């Protein structure tokens, strides 16, 4: 037997840090979960018991507490680009970090119409999450979402037109729910290294930002044929508005919403156009993935 | 061996409705999650093997989704009061209804400025909750209560000044992060029956709003003693403010965000005023309750 | 405004504890999540900012490891008793404490049909669970349960008889699958004090294994009439057993299990005497209870 | 733009199936939760709202539950072959297939020594998984795996040896804790279509039972140098028992148990030689993978 691939490191390490502006009074609070895998020449210590060849995870963590404190931890972009670069430079037999990043929402308050200095509330559990694969020679891989980002809208989607045969029971419609959770992913460039990230630093919130006007835009204003004709749209529109991102993936589930018919019961109307009353479905539900890129 | 209490029902009754505005063509959605469990002279369905007393539970479900489609859902303090009354009203032997409503957020969005006429946003999963109990003879008791609140304040939160015995490691401190997710509860007067539920309608949203927006402020505003002292200022507020109101309960874990000292690598400094980067613990967690009622 | 009622304390307190035996070499490992709050003299925390009544809810977490490393942690009503007990007599303003426990399994292996010295599974995610209040000047409540019992059985359920009117679509039936995860509490008799506690430590694990071999034996044998009426036989069983126990309650869920009519696709049988494929309905759910005492 | 990948499909699709021997009268049941996404000539449903090409997410669903009713579901390995098969011999513009299956544990009931005939019990939450990848032209491919399977042992691990540096706190040790939930996949030489599949059905069971054997003898016998050590002694010994196999992937967290020093409260000791009581971490918690093929 022979190892044909290993990674190791430290899961699940929270980290919160503060900004306080003596000028202002004012703080930003940042709170997000780390990962980093790394790879490199250490199959010994899988095959021999050689654990000369172990950056410890607990190391692993404490690398990330300390990268926190010297560096900016925002855009996580930046941040995953450096704590990647520092495991490849620090360590010879080390020649690939994997850092994943999920940014948690800490949005301030607004107290009586005007910004709390130090008060935040989580509204929702939307992540932006970032994936930053650093390898010796190859530069630095930077895959950027958002997910949990949980819609509906009530009117304004259809499906019709599909395959019918024998395995065949849904009725076509020209009017229904349509609710998902969007998992959006766009794809950087591969940049060189640390300093062609730094050029582009001003780049990775705006296109975040981007992503999701258009994403909730599209959504809230397609007359939806599908969902796969409306996530399309969403995608065209991203790669549209930044030239630096080769691809943008979407993985959206279908949450179904069933009609429930009450004409049992006293002839209550709840189906079609006196549809009031609906059923969600926990499951099962459809999901939907595209992979769009440049022609 | 004699049965001392029982009570059965359906549990996690998914529920959405929309009203369509002809004129406008404005959509509106609510989606809730129901609990109905019923009491009354049921024994010997457990003793005798009698199933003529069960209303069934499937049954329970076909008559939330009627109820749902004859009525208004909202506020839900009316709502299951409603669905509550129907079961003591319709069968003789039940006696009691006992409903639990969780309220899911669908936010419009806001598109280019404008309000969206048919598009939502799950922004967070707070929740408003109404637990209703509805006894034959008694009345209907009302608990509101909102649930999954989460904030966090950066400074302005101090403990000092506590118990301090061979049990004790912890530091005083004047200043420290404070986060919490709030559970508050408010708990009416009894009402006579429906028409007197009916003459209250418009007070229910209104207390929901200033619960809200009492806790938001008060957390926000406080320089904290304690998590006691400022949950008490919160409470005292809501009572000064509502007076169908009796009690006041909140229920506050104390999410704790630790000092992390990097001092062993090379003297940095990250404690007390140099404090920026924290590690969240996810438990053990402070747990503080109280309830406060009229003098 | 007045504090009607408060409590305060640590909770989600995770303690693992290893008894080893030097003769055997034989090891055996107890893990748990603990929970503490205390009562007492404690309003002027809320009111007036003095924490010089606050128990920190750290030195809580720090006496449950320090009564862990003191004591046996088993069986768990004992250990809720030791630690409860603790509190109303080291502090003169603390009138009750109330100690939730789970405790989590750690089943020792079998290798080659041998038992592992020091090698545990966690086989399945069923609890064992405590709760004891102790109330200066009146004892100690211990309320015993098992929790998280998943079970199934394909046949020998039926329900028929039911109340059927214009709210009814629920066919009867002889045959059908019932599903529940089993909640079980046993509440003894009030306990006078740690030494009564103590006189009765061998009923507690044998009060437990015979309320689970009791619940799993009536489910498994009774040709069941409903969910209400296997429930009371298995309430019934365990009074009859142990005369220290005052009241038996059951929480159940009615976890259903779908017919699928495949007729619609070449005439296929799937329904009645010919069901073979169903589908397991995640929501909504039957929720039956009861409680059960002495004559 | 351009469709760079797409898929779509059903998920969550939960099937209980039963089989009935009417010569014993023993019932065994199979529960399941499946997923199948197809691939193929799709793309115009996405960039022309041309739904013609769509097979319906409800189809496949339908689909599922006919296919569990004509077929045997046991083993997982055969079932999603068949399922995947299916869409690419049915549909001439699918030309790809993806089956995932999770199977949960109903494990016979023994009531008074004796296997019950129709009663089971949810004996953990371990599951045994499939993932077929059915390709036009390119055959079978199969990855089998076990997951949840959660062990401790309390002694006879060590983690000593590895790289200090300036970023290195971690003490060396010749006795601590070692837990983990195992993940493991066996991924399968390609097989050329059903026939093939058919031919090696036996070594599905024997290959897990094998595999979970391994794991828990390897585990629980190793004299442990570190999790990537014992991790490889297992996946050798799978490779070396099934020549079918062409890897095996393990991928476990380090689920820490940290000693607590207690020495600030009257010199008690219990840390080292004298740890009895130890505080399980939620997080952060090491991640430990590999891949081990043939030479
Ligand atoms: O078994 C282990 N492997 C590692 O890589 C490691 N790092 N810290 N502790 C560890 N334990
Ligand atoms: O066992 C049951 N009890 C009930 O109360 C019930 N109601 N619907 N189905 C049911 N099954
Ligand atoms: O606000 C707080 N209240 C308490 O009771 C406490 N105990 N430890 N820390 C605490 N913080
Ligand atoms: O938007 C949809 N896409 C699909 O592929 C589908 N299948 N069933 N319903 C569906 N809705
Ligand atoms: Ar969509
Ligand atoms: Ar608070
Ligand atoms: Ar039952
Ligand atoms: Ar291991
Ligand atoms: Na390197
Ligand atoms: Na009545
Ligand atoms: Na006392
Ligand atoms: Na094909």
């Amino acid at each position: 037997s022979a190892v044909k691939a290993a990674r190791y490191g430290k899961d699940n390490v929270r980290v919160y840090k503060v900004h306080k502006d003596e000028k202002t009074g004012v703080q930003t609070v940042y709170e997000m979960t780390v990962c980093v895998l790394l790879e490199g020449e250490i199959e010994t210590s899988y095959t021999k018991a050689d654990n000369s060849v172990i950056v410890a995870t607990d190391s692993i963590k404490n690398t990330i507490y300390i990268t926190a404190k010297q560096n900016p931890v925002t855009p996580p972009e930046l941040f995953g680009s450096i704590l990647g670069t520092h495991f490849i430079e620090k360590y010879n037999h080390i020649h690939a970090a994997h850092v994943n990043i999920v940014c948690h929402r800490w949005t301030r308050m607004d107290i009586d119409g005007k910004p709390h200095p130090h008060s935040f509330i989580r509204d929702s559990e939307e992540k932006r999450n970032v994936q930053v694969d650093v390898v010796e020679g190859k530069g630095i891989d930077i895959k950027s979402s958002l997910s949990g980002l949980t819609v509906l809208k009530s009117t304004n989607s259809q499906f019709w037109g599909f395959l019918r045969d024998e395995y065949t029971t849904l009725k076509e419609t020209w009017d229904r729910i349509l609710s998902t959770d969007v998992d959006a992913t766009w794809q950087w460039k591969n940049f060189s290294g640390l300093q062609e990230v730094r050029s582009h630093v001003p780049k990775f919130d705006a296109t975040w930002a981007t992503a999701r006007e258009v994403t909730l835009k599209t959504f809230a204003e397609d007359n939806s044929a599908s969902v796969q004709a409306t996530m399309y749209k969403m995608a065209e529109q991203i790669l549209a508005r930044q030239q630096l991102i080769e691809t943008v993936e979407y993985s959206l589930p279908n949450k179904h919403y069933f009609e429930i018919d009450l004409s049992w019961h006293k002839g209550l109307q709840n189906t079609g156009k006196n549809a009031e009353v609906f059923a969600p479905q926990s499951d099962p539900n459809g999901l939907i993935k595209c992979t769009v890129g440049r022609s």
